[PDB]
């Protein structure tokens, strides 16, 4: 396990919190951290996050050992299940019906991170010198900027930006994104939903990082950026500080 916070904010002009997620342990102890954007253009959103968030909480507190060969398998499973759950629990309910949320999570181990991702929020590992962003967005304009019909900066001024092409619950099916990343020579794990790097660009979370503090330092500060920033979206993050390898 890691030294890690979890993080989250409203934001400016947004009724309710529709963000979820949370730093989960198993019976050994392991790590599994959560993070999941709820569907602010669709019902019930919160209840969409929170489900899946609670569901990842209970399948993980419920195990005994996850070892890293494990990992991918556990987490695939799980994600495809806790969908079908959330779909046909949104089908049987017609004022939930339509909902989803997006999903990131880690299980961590002393060496390497095993990432599952459906949606736009993302997970990034930083350093002194560089931020990875390790998850590819499931999201329509990162399709246009992929197939080369807008510019990354066009993305911030799409009509459809917000749209999301893979998401949590809104069918009995789903196939989300593993990773595997290598946590040697990097300093942060982050999690986080789109309503931080919507308005924070990668070099000024970088930048923060780079400084002294503590996680709940560099959290809050992080933080207030995206706010500065003027963020109308929900912000949300886990920030995990990677304990380099003592000589
Ligand atoms: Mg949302
Ligand atoms: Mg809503
Ligand atoms: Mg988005
Ligand atoms: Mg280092
Ligand atoms: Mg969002």
């Amino acid at each position: 396990h890691m030294e890690a916070q979890f993080f989250t904010d409203t934001g400016q002009h947004r009724d309710k919190n529709e963000d979820a997620g949370g730093i989960f342990y198993n019976q050994t102890n392991q790590q599994l951290l959560v993070l999941c954007d709820g569907m602010g253009g669709h019902k019930a959103g919160e209840v969409a996050s929170k489900f899946v968030t609670d569901e990842l909480k209970s399948r993980f507190e419920a195990e005994n050992l996850i070892e890293q060969h494990q990992a991918e398998n556990w987490l695939r499973n799980n994600i495809k299940d806790i969908n079908f759950q959330l779909y046909h629990y949104a089908q049987e309910n017609a004022e939930y019906k339509g909902m989803g949320t997006t999903c990131v999570c880690a299980l961590v181990f002393e060496k390497s991170v095993v990432i599952a991702n459906v949606g736009d929020s993302r997970a990034y590992v930083i350093n002194s010198r560089q931020i990875e962003q390790i998850t590819s967005d499931h999201s329509f304009v990162n399709h246009l900027v992929l197939t080369g019909q807008i510019t990354p900066e066009e993305a911030f001024t799409h009509p459809q930006r917000n749209i999301i092409t893979k998401v949590m619950g809104t069918d009995k099916r789903v196939s989300p994104d593993l990773f595997i990343k290598r946590l040697n020579f990097y300093d942060y794990l982050l999690l986080n939903s789109d309503g931080l790097t919507d308005y924070v660009k990668d070099n000024e979370i970088k930048r923060l990082l780079v400084k002294e503090g503590t996680i709940e330092d560099h959290g809050d500060q992080l933080m207030q950026l995206a706010l500065d920033n003027h963020s109308k979206d929900n912000v949300t993050f886990i920030l995990a500080a990677i304990e380099g390898d003592k000589v």
